[PDB]
């Protein structure tokens, strides 16, 4: 239907890869990124992309990434996923503009539907 | 400065009262409500009001209240406070349009600042 790309961010390669493979296996156009810094640098070039970022990353947190994107006034539907979240962080993420903040572990169905949902925000 | 009213919702009278007294003591115009149902019924008449509602209430949850307000397309800056929250609920609250979702216990300073913040949304 729609030709968008799901960009995956997480400093951990193994996690980065498993999520990428699973989505690739479900028909999605997918692109991996090594760090949030790397994705931020590339962000100004993204067209029709949805972001799925991990939360707890060493240099820049998923939430700081979203704020940074906001500062650059870029506008990319984003979903934060994390195995170490909490209410405060979850609120910061939504405040930074996230379409959703989801806790691990979750079924493929969950992230897929949230990606499909976030894609609706693409103008 | 601004003449707004903070409306307090919580099925528990004691809690309802302590929060009302504290805010009253800090110069705020305050109004208590017995239930979310009661506040909803009154909502169409609110002008320049900010809502501070508890989360876990027997008939209608703070989050359902916010959704109900949305359905009626009313638009009242709202803050959810709760001693029994979690990530999912917190996300639902922000999704329903909450200016904030804060966990108890918290210092007066916290709710006061969030009320002052939410009042900025009043057109």
């Amino acid at each position: 239907m729609q030709d968008y790309t799901v960009h995956i961010v997480d400093d951990e390669e193994p996690v980065r890869k498993s999520l990428a493979f699973m989505l690739t296996m479900n028909g999605f156009a997918v692109k991996m990124h090594q760090s949030a810094e790397a994705f931020l640098a590339f962000a100004p070039d993204v067209r029709n992309g949805v972001l799925v970022t991990d939360l707890r990353m060493p240099d820049m947190s998923g939430v700081e990434l979203l704020r940074n994107l906001g500062d650059l006034k870029i506008n990319i539907p984003s979903i934060v996923i994390t195995g170490h979240g909490d209410v405060p962080m979850a609120v910061e993420a939504m405040k930074a503009g996230a379409v959703d903040f989801i806790e691990k572990p979750f079924e493929d169905t969950v992230i897929i539907e949230a990606i499909e949902r976030a894609s609706e925000h693409l103008v």
